[PDB]
């Protein structure tokens, strides 16, 4: 059928005509596929911004820090988007990417605790510094897309180290699209308080026969371009290679 040369440059044309440079990694099994049109990025670290939700929901609940059922009240203050300007649970806010939940999340949970729980799933460099409410989206903290998907990989099929019922109420709240009988749970993630500014979309794809596989998308992102580009790669990636 189709030739590895073509899903290869269909990919990587992918990037070039969101005029912006990328990768995306797929995993499957233990064998990981980096497609894209700057593929030295698959080893190199970038703030995790967004996608560090994951990860703090598992240790906020974990450590009973809050529930799934807990509404995370507005204070009142301005924020960034009026969309953050309500009541909320960690799940609603991992949808709305509503950082201002998950700063609180961070703060409940503490910098002693969250350092030693980071370094316990060894997430990334793990270092989260001594600002507890920001360090995944302006550093010390840093990933690689390699280590993104290797992280959905564990995360889907409960391998991290937490309950198992603490993973799946965490993947409950990933779930972003289905696809002809295919599942895609996923967490978005945009780092703009760096530069140059860092894009990313990691999950899985969880395809009718229960297969899970595993993604990350990562790159850069220019002011003036949108954020549904990350999600429009991705399914086209996706697509192409007939994950979805
Ligand atoms: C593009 C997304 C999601 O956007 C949707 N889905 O609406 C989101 N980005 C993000 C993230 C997570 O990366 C973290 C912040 C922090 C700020 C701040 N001012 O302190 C502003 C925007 N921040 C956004 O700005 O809207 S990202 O994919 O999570």
């Amino acid at each position: 059928h189709i030739s590895s040369q073509q899903h290869e440059k269909a990919i990587k044309s992918y990037f070039d005509e969101a005029q912006t440079q990328g990768v995306i990694i797929i995993k499957e099994g233990k064998n990981l596929s980096t497609y894209g049109n700057a593929l030295a990025r698959a080893n190199k670290e970038y703030v995790p911004a967004s996608t560090f939700k994951m990860l703090n929901a598992l240790i906020g609940l974990e450590n009973h820090k809050a529930t799934t059922n807990e509404i995370f009240k507005w204070d009142g203050k301005k924020r960034t988007y009026p969309m953050w300007e309500k009541d909320m649970t960690l799940g609603e806010a991992m949808a709305l990417s509503a950082v201002p939940v998950y700063q609180e999340l961070a703060r409940r949970t503490g910098l002693e605790l969250m350092q030693k729980e980071v370094k316990r799933v060894n997430f990334g460099n793990t270092n989260i510094g001594t600002q507890v409410d920001n360090f995944w989206l302006v550093g010390p903290l840093k990933i690689t897309p390699v280590q993104e998907v290797n992280f959905a990989d564990d995360l889907a099929h409960n391998r991290l180290p937490f309950k198992l019922e603490t993973q799946e109420e965490v993947k409950k709240m990933l779930l972003i699209k289905e696809v002809n009988g295919s599942k895609i749970y996923a967490k978005s993630g945009w780092g703009m308080g760096v530069t140059p500014q860092v894009g990313w979309l990691t999950g899985w794809v969880e395809q009718a026969n229960g297969k899970k596989i595993p993604f990350s998308l990562n790159l850069e992102m220019k002011e003036g371009m949108s954020g549904s580009i990350r999600n429009e790669i991705t399914y086209k990636s996706l697509e192409n290679l007939g994950i979805i």
